């Protein structure tokens, strides 16, 4: 399948890809403002994510750091990020769909649109200026807007047993973006579409 990655923002980002053990693609790649990059997810893939990454660095061996979504120091993720990221997700061809959402439980970094390019289902997005809002304490030193399991480490906020609630954090991204995941037990925004579609990510939609 093919994922479109494009950087609508004004500032550059760096696009990652990864399922949480192996790069997608090439796994990663910088962005510079109106740049895209096309990517080849293998069918059937599970728990796949897209996200950004900002304020990075890198070396010409690929080794560096970023203030949002670092995976491990490296230009080509293999693992996932670090909070707080924007998510975009799915799962392919999983008996005869697709289901794409957009998660605000690692967090807010970057506004998102993930719209399928393909025909038969709608897609999802979250564009509110949630960093300027952002409640005091799930503020992020180097940028974007924590979640509160990231914050706290509860069992209430990072739902450890199973059963939790929605909370005052929850209900803050749940505000700005109700088509988005707020905490792990949210009532399901997932996006059903026909197995093997194709993607468009935009970040910065709006811009």
């Amino acid at each position: 399948a093919t994922f479109e990655i494009v950087n609508r923002c004004s500032y550059t980002v760096w696009a990652a890809a990864s399922k949480g053990d192996a790069a997608l693609d090439a796994g990663g790649r910088q962005l510079n403002s109106g740049e895209s990059w096309t990517i080849n997810v293998e069918p059937g893939t599970k728990g796949g994510k897209i996200w950004a990454r900002t304020d990075c660095y890198f070396d010409d061996s690929g080794s560096g750091i970023c203030k949002t979504g670092d995976c491990g120091g490296l230009l080509r993720c293999k693992r996932f990020g670090r909070p707080p990221t924007t998510l975009a997700e799915f799962s392919l061809n999983q008996y005869g769909k697709d289901y794409i959402d957009i998660s605000n439980i690692k967090g807010f970094n970057v506004p998102m649109d993930f719209s399928p390019t393909t025909r038969g289902c709608r897609g999802v997005r979250c564009a509110a200026d949630i960093v300027g809002q952002c409640p005091a304490k799930l503020k992020a030193p180097g940028g974007g807007c924590n979640d509160a399991c990231t914050v706290f480490q509860t069992s209430e906020y990072c739902c450890t047993t199973g059963k939790c609630g929605p909370t005052e954090y929850s209900r803050f991204f749940k505000r700005l973006c109700p088509d988005a995941f707020s905490y792990v037990l949210d009532k399901p925004t997932t996006v059903t579409c026909p197995g093997s579609s194709n993607y468009r990510v935009t970040f910065c939609p709006t811009a």
